[PDB]
């Protein structure tokens, strides 16, 4: 029956059946309360169809016959348009589910009690250490005093830096509806019969419900506030939750106070409007918009809870705040008549509620009219204003006996307060440093002095000095400028006139010089912007992190630019950009060295140096794995202060539930603090040189088939829906539409290309380094990081997928080609298995192992349907016999962008 | 430790601790926190000094040595004034404590699985029938087809009319403290250590904001919107949690249908700020006022979940919901932009959002201004302009194949609408019959034509027929008014003017005759009320229940009234008011009996008959044994459609958890739908010989006690707190203040009087008549239910506190009449027990007789605290020695007032 899926189910992944794990339950569950669904829409025949795709797709996956995915194909060409729309949407709807199940899998996962220690045990969130087991090595182990462990917590900044799912922000209608499914899925197993009846019948209406909400593409405003939904569900009350647990934790190792509520512990920050870096879509515009809904929200946010603070603070008991309410003494949910004195807190919190609603209504008439007449006395412009009552009320409350209630909502509110502000993200712009040579250059010749473009570095330097104490201005009325430059400049523009809390970083892209920190600087001069944002510089191929160096080095030894910085430099790293001109192996160990050589000469220079994690790395997996990513990280390279990307692809598992999401901020706070007074292991010298022997074979191989093969451009754009995801040759072609259009092949190329010869090379030119490099793998843990994240790339392959793809798309003189870079995957996983010891991919993490499994068989099905619809999009006179309609003015296109976001959603993060 | 506390409150109820009884544990837990409170708050000698109370009162509970009584009576004596608040305040809040633990322990006992079948079961909620159950009596034992279940409970009527608290109506910020301590005593008993650790923590926090709410009397209006609390809390959720069940239970006897949404089959009504009965602060403005408040906060519970419907209804697939959505194409916390059009459901709930919003609004400023401009199109006047919109939602989902999403939220709300309407309780009127014929009385005197005062009955049904069907008006503006007539006069004004939605009866207290009904109709017709209210006699005396059949009768006798009524009359019934004119029995069998004869009267005039419960019966209990007492209710006295008052102190007990609510609404229309279809026996002839012989006796020893004995009133002002309660004789005394009075003394002499001569007289004229009394306890419903509810009352009585309060408050030569009041008082309990088959009070409810007994040591605290209080109060020249100050311009008046509401709280419903 249930039971008959659940068998179906356990054959790809069997063994033991134990109690805390039920998601093979949980899948077959939803899966048939999903499959009844269909019928009741759209006929037996089409359920029939659906599960007739699964069974062979199950199939297929558990032996591995290609007669099975040949008998899929046939199955699945032979569908109308119509039905095939409705297959497409079946099985990315199956993957959601299979998802929100694996979500409350890792929530109710059970902890284990003794830990042996090893830091391996922090890849796993059933061993990871929480924060409390963090505190107390750091005492017992570490010989660090609890006050010292305390001090630098308080000094601590962990920043999450949230960026556009790359192929579908979840819209907020739909986030929520797969909150509720899961809801539904844990209670069914907390129960009365008539309950659960009821659950069972709840639950089938929310699948439904999710399924139909099925509706061209959408305005980077609105990718925005999809992009925020995360803060409603789950993060805007987990804050205020973990640093409770925090103050749990201290108080259990002896410190006897309260985690202060306006240490900046942790931040959130945004790149959504603010990131234009090869997107002109992305205007001025877009960034005021977004800095302005962003505080529109935050407002909303405050303002729509204050009415709860306000009820419960219903004492009547200092002076200070009781003058504050005499002073002060309608179209609300709650409090519409006059609040009276003798109730004097919620005096207080009437005004700040006032001023909240204010502060939100100007916002949204600057966002849909231009402007507003709301003055700056009505409104908060500044986050102190916001707390200051707020502080009034604790101490009020402390000072009249209460304490123990001042501790309660009031705590939490005064956290959200100092950790959202008035601006729940702070926005980073980022634009590449060409388009700020552009604009320079169009200064330099309208000022008639020549070409910036033209000049040396050393004369871009001396140029940018001398203008970086000019007197007059550089820019007239009558500066020529294209639609680049104008872009450009307005949106320092913007900068000028938005507050400063709306704002972050100043990400360079493609950075390679001092020039190109120094071009941003003067152009936020020239703006005179009151507080003008930290120039971050992104050095991306393997010769600019070489010459990162030399040119933070001179940055360092300017006094323009020292006086200017304060202390303070932040770098960004971005893995992605960086395996894309060297391979993935060369791109990880040049990034550990360049973080090295870098911390080296801050301190050189007495700048403490925050490195920004950009996507692709180790630390971007989320889950435990993240948690080892963090405390494997060079010696100092942390320092006090995180910065990391959240990838769009992986915000859902890090932040969708609200245990994960507790969990994700607590895993980011413990390894933080412990990397600071607990750095890995540093490499043997044997380690160092074999590793640059291995980058030197490991760069030759991967450049040597993308960059100087021919015809691998043109293998690339049959083999891959890369054109198609479009709705020179690969140095041009950016990081993400990389990895995905191998990822939607299942085949992920960029993630292990290159770890092949390296291991193949190292192995043979001295048999005693497959010891070293296992020694590697059991020891240091950067490396281990390393090849796991791999290793879990490997497990969401199917080189029969992509021979499918080749059949159906390449032509047959490209076809050995394709041959021969399968026959590369195959020897390059061997190797990686060997080095890691481990038969089975996965072995040593056996739950992300059935997790990636029971996916597999609903990816699949989607990769044979997209790879036939590439087929009919690419050939018009390609065409088969469709079977008469099965269900009960829409296109390929349609079917495929369906098809793209069901396997995007399956493959979460790869590279 | 909490071991220790934890021993000594089961030295008072000990035996059979099995695992869903945790009672004991619970009030360990809190007690032990409060503790801890009390020493932070007020010092270490005030926690000993609290301790020291509840253990001396523990003693005395336990053992009844009256030497302990003295010893707390020395210490509470002994204490100064600010000591004596903060003592009462602490065992008040203590009370609280106990009675939301005993809630949660009713919410989470285990229902028995297999039930005897005995009527009895229906006495107690764990073996009560369930509204499935009731359906598979129905069907399985007295043949009825699932067809005739269903259509029955389609035509089925419950209404619950809320009345005030009769000492303190507890404010909605204190409410819901009291909800969050109960939760998360709940959640403590789920658990990972540091979440039992942050619960602990919450808890603590909660019990301190619970008792720092510590704050002359309140507005009816306020009285009003605090009474109005639960639907907030539990009823307004409830509703549709109840209906979704009936829903199961209906399915699983058959039916594939689900309740209509629109059966109106739950109603609430109030009479806070309608009823004036002896209450002139209660005036037309008064009247006007809640009913716009009643408008307020219904428009304003609907706008406030209107949002989540429209989040949650993102569909895109009717065509008539297509072609008003295109018709219909700001400062609100969600949907603040232009809904587009392919949303279609929300463009429609986007309106409905609207005009929520401006109906909420208008009342608002009808309230506060006077007047608003806001026109009738833009707002909600009638129900069915909201169902509307809501109809056309629920229709185009099911006509797009979307029934299951439809019977989601959407049901929910359709339900909410359909039960609370746009008033969420309807306002019952009640004014005594004696303010009609003085508003009469002055308009015949002012006509020139006589005195209708003077006037027989015969001349006054003659004269209100004539004037029933005049052509001119009665009053003139010249008519001269006493402020009472113009206070009764402008009442029907507000009746005139307001919307019929807002009212449902107009209650005629202390009625009498025909005529007194006739005087109503006249006075609405000549306020010319669209929808005149029905009218309803409360007849409250045994003579006045002797003379109402013959008065009916007359009325259903008359063209013009029968006319008026289409088919339907209530008449209203006061068991305390009988109670108080002939002694409790035979009050109950007196009402019993004429409920029987209006019965037939009604049946005979082809009239329908809905008996309106009011306050003092069985039924008002609350918990099992309301269902018992209903299904006890004389044959076809239900008849389908059920009204009872919900007695404010029983509110909380009913509907403050949310279990609680769920099993309140269900027995009520479990017991309504059994009644009609399977009556309790009627009683053999012998039994109503008895009763009749018995009530005779009963009322001869009421009487004589409490109407001849010439010093009985003055015995009474000083054994009792009446005469200060305030802030002819008993005939003149209202019922409340007669109950409560005897009730704060532990005396109860109201609920128990009459039935020892009753029994004494019935067993010594024959001794067969005891059998035949045990008898009548084993198979009546009717009587077993009456003596039930005494015996409830005897384990709140404590003679020794009687005693107490004549040794402080009596003058010598009235102390042996009290001695001999306390011997009518056990050799009553005792026959009672004789006749019940019990040797201890309760055996038959050891639940109920455990949650009594935890709460008595409390309760005697307070007991002795306000006896001397009281002695201070009377007596300015009554001194002790004072304790210098034990605690870290407030009177003996207040230390009353809390000791009053303390031991009203523990005490809860008796007579
Ligand atoms: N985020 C998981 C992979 C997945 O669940 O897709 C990991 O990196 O281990
Ligand atoms: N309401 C309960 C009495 C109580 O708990 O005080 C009953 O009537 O049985």
């Amino acid at each position: 029956k249930l039971a008959s899926i659940d068998a179906q189910l356990r054959l790809l992944v069997p063994g033991k059946v134990s109690e805390d794990d039920k998601l093979v339950e949980y899948d077959a569950l939803l899966l048939d309360k999903f499959l009844d669904i269909l019928q009741d829409l759209h006929g037996e025949d089409l359920k029939e169809a659906v599960q007739q795709c699964y069974e062979l797709s199950a199939e297929y996956e558990g032996k591995h016959d290609p007669k099975k995915l040949e008998e899929l194909g046939s199955l699945l060409t032979s569908l109308d348009t119509g039905d095939s729309i409705v297959i497409a949407k079946a099985f990315s709807h199956m993957l959601n589910l299979a998802n929100l199940a694996e979500e409350l899998q890792i929530a109710y996962r059970r902890r284990i009690k003794l830990k042996s220690g090893d830091f391996a045990d922090e890849a796993n969130a059933t061993t990871e250490s929480d924060i409390e087991e963090t505190f107390k090595r750091l005492v017992h182990k570490l010989n660090k005093s609890p006050e010292e462990v305390f001090d630098a917590l308080k000094n601590q900044t962990v920043e999450l830096v949230l960026t556009a799912h790359p192929t579908q922000s979840v819209r907020r209608s739909l986030l929520q509806k797969h909150g509720r499914i899961r809801n539904c899925l844990a209670q069914l197993y907390a129960i009365t019969p008539d309950d659960k009846q009821e659950l069972d019948e709840a639950l089938h209406r929310e699948i439904q419900a999710a399924f139909r909400t099925d509706e061209t593409p959408p305005t980077p405003q609105d990718e925005m506030r999809a992009g925020m939904s995360y803060f409603h569900e789950t993060i805007w009350k987990g804050v205020p939750k973990f640093l409770r647990r925090v103050d749990t934790a201290l108080k259990n190792i002896g410190i006897n106070e309260r985690f202060p509520y306006n240490a900046p512990l942790i931040q959130f920050s945004s790149w959504m409007g603010g990131d234009r870096d090869g997107n002109p879509r992305v205007t001025p515009e877009v960034t005021r918009d977004v800095c302005l809904l962003a505080r529109m929200m935050t407002s909303n946010m405050y303002f729509s809870q204050i009415e709860d603070l306000m009820i419960e603070m219903s004492m009547w008991r200092n002076s200070e705040l009781r003058v504050r309410a005499e002073e002060l003494y309608k179209h609300y949910i709650e409090f519409w008549k006059r609040i009276p004195p003798n109730q004097p807190y919620r005096v207080i919190l009437g005004d700040v509620r006032d001023k909240l609603y204010n502060t939100r209504e100007r916002s949204r008439h600057l966002l849909v009219d231009g402007k507003s007449d709301i003055p700056d006395e009505a409104v908060y412009t500044n986050v102190e204003q916001l707390l200051e009552p707020l502080e009034l009320c604790y101490r009020s409350l402390c000072d009249c006996g209460d304490h123990v209630i001042a501790d309660g909502s009031l705590l939490d509110f005064l956290r959200q307060v100092s950790t959202f502000g008035l601006s729940l993200v702070k926005l980073d712009i980022r634009q590449e440093s060409d388009r700020h040579t552009e604009v320079l250059d169009a200064i330099t010749q309208h000022l008639g002095i020549g070409s910036y473009r033209e000049w040396s570095e050393e004369k871009r330097q001396e140029w940018l000095l001398a203008e970086l104490s000019g007197k007059r201005p550089l820019i007239g009325p009558d500066l020529p400028k294209t639609e680049e430059v104008k872009d450009c400049l307005d949106t320092f523009k913007v900068l000028a006139e938005l507050p400063s809390d709306c704002f972050g970083a100043y990400i360079i892209s493609m950075a390679t010089s001092t020039s190109d920190v120094l071009a941003v600087e003067l152009l936020q001069r020239e703006y005179h912007i009151k507080h003008p944002l930290r120039v971050v510089p992104l050095f991306e191929k393997l010769a600019d992190l070489e010459a990162a160096p030399a040119a933070m080095t001179r940055l360092f030894s300017m006094d323009w630019y020292r006086n200017r910085i304060d202390g303070k430099q932040e770098v960004m790293i971005g893995y992605s950009d960086s395996g894309k001109d060297a391979g993935r192996f060369s791109a990880a160990w040049q990034l550990y060295k360049t973080q090295e050589q870098i911390v080296k000469i801050a301190k050189e220079f007495g700048v403490k140096l925050v490195i920004f994690h950009g996507r692709g790395g180790t630390v971007g997996r989320g889950g435990g794995p993240t948690h080892l990513a963090l405390l494997s990280q060079p010696p100092d390279t942390i320092n006090g202060s995180l910065r990391v990307t959240v990838q769009g692809e992986v915000i859902e598992q890090s932040f969708g539930e609200e245990h994960l999401c507790f969990r994700t901020l607590q895993r980011f706070c413990a390894a933080t603090l412990e990397h600071g007074m607990n750095p890995p292991i540093s490499p043997r010298p044997e380690w160092r040189e074999l590793m640059d022997q291995m980058a030197v074979v490991a760069t030759e191989e991967y450049r040597s088939v993308v960059f100087k093969e021919p015809r691998f451009v043109e293998y690339f754009r049959l083999a891959t829906p890369e054109l198609e995801f479009g709705r020179g040759g690969i140095e041009s072609l950016r990081a993400i539409p990389w990895i995905f259009s191998w990822t939607q092949t299942r085949f992920h190329l960029p993630v292990w290309l290159g770890f092949g010869a390296a291991f193949k090379h190292a192995i043979q030119k001295d048999s005693k380094n497959l010891q070293m490099l296992q020694e590697m793998y059991k020891t240091w843990p950067f490396f281990r990081v390393t090849i796991d994240l791999v290793e879990m790339v490997f497990a969401k392959g199917n080189p029969g997928i992509a021979a499918l793809n080749d059949k159906l798309l390449v032509s047959e003189d490209l076809r050995p080609f394709g041959e021969s870079l399968r026959a590369n995957y195959e020897e390059t996983k061997n190797y990686l298995l060997k080095i890691a010891g481990h038969k089975d991919l996965l072995e040593g993490d056996p739950y992300l192992k059935q997790g990636i499994r029971l996916r597999d068989p609903y990816i699949t099905t989607l990769n044979v349907c997209q790879a036939y619809t590439l087929k009919r999009i690419r050939d018009p006179n390609y065409h088969v016999t469709l079977r008469p309609h099965i269900s009960k003015a829409p296109g390929l296109e349609d079917t495929l962008i369906l098809t793209m976001k069901g396997i995007a959603a399956g493959m979460q993060n790869t590279g």
